[PDB]
């Protein structure tokens, strides 16, 4: 249905990765090396779990090798478009690696794709990571550790807890059966990836603020950049069959900064022990509803 190897040269193209070479590759590993080193052990503490490998290696990727380690994870999220297709492919092929060739270009590490993060390693496309940092006027430093942090964190919550991708590729399976029976898969996946953002920006706020000086800038700056984040996440999911509507930000978080301030981060991690425990996306409007019914369990 879908010529691949079109699509990987008109993403590599439209990528135009010759123009964003890294830099320093050698001081930015060590740079990186050393704010995992760091991560890992605030994350383990603030939530109580660990990683069941802990991350041994990282990348540092330019858009052609954010590319090259990606595309065929891409193209596999076809596979249930393409298989039910065989039960113009060259045209399809050039709008999705321009596509793709464009999120190659914003792309700044391992979980800013939520199909892309259905261990042991990390990577960040450090060109434009530095792009954003001095179009933002930011620190450096601070914007590094705030994206390493940010991406051990996403690493905790798709790893820590085993259920979480089997329960996503679950979710995944459902959806592709084919009505309120869509809609219940659609809210599903939305309540999941907006709670691990909510989730995840809670525990910035934690153990982030401690160690950034340019905390509240980084935030402010980074807003735009977040809502950005956001509808391409969702772009890749109605690319691929999934026609949903994430949620914009502070749904997911505001639910788990009102719990948290309501009982603690302790009752808050009950989320965590099982698919039943995260909310729906009516419980995220809602936190009370969701609390009431943490209590029923027992």
């Amino acid at each position: 249905l879908i010529d691949w190897e079109q699509a990987r040269q008109a993403a590599l193209r439209l990528s135009q990765w010759e123009q964003a070479p890294v830099d320093n590759r050698a001081f930015r590993r060590e740079q990186y090396a050393r704010m995992v080193a760091l991560s890992e052990p605030l994350i383990a503490d603030y939530l109580g779990v660990r990683l069941p490998e802990p991350v041994s290696r990282i990348f540092v990727f330019d858009r052609r090798e954010w590319l090259e380690a990606n595309i065929v994870s891409f193209s596999q999220l076809f596979r249930p478009i393409e298989e039910m297709y065989e039960k113009s492919s060259k045209l399809l092929g050039v709008q999705i690696g321009g596509l793709l060739g464009y999120l190659a270009q914003r792309v700044l590490g391992q979980y800013d794709l939520s199909l892309l993060s259905a261990g042991g390693s990390l990577y960040f496309v450090e060109p434009n990571i530095a792009r954003v940092q001095q179009q933002l006027g930011l620190s450096d430093e601070d914007f590094r550790l705030w994206i390493t942090l940010h991406e051990m964190t996403h690493a905790f919550e798709f790893e820590a807890y085993p259920w979480v991708r089997t329960y996503f590729r679950e979710l995944l399976e459902q959806n592709f059966a084919l009505t309120p029976e869509q809609r219940a898969v659609f809210d599903r996946i939305q309540a999941l990836m907006s709670l691990i953002e909510g989730y995840g920006n809670h525990v910035m706020n934690a153990v982030g603020r401690r160690l950034l000086p340019s905390f509240n800038q980084i935030e402010q700056q980074i807003a735009q950049r977040q809502r950005q984040r956001t509808m391409l996440d969702q772009m890749v999911f109605r690319l691929t069959g999934l026609d949903l509507k994430l949620a914009q930000y502070q749904q997911g978080e505001a639910f788990v900064n009102a719990v948290v301030a309501a009982r603690g981060i302790q009752f808050a991690s009950r989320v965590w022990e099982r698919p039943e425990n995260l909310p729906s996306m009516d419980e995220i409007r809602n936190p009370g509803q969701w609390i009431v019914r943490m209590d029923r369990e027992g």
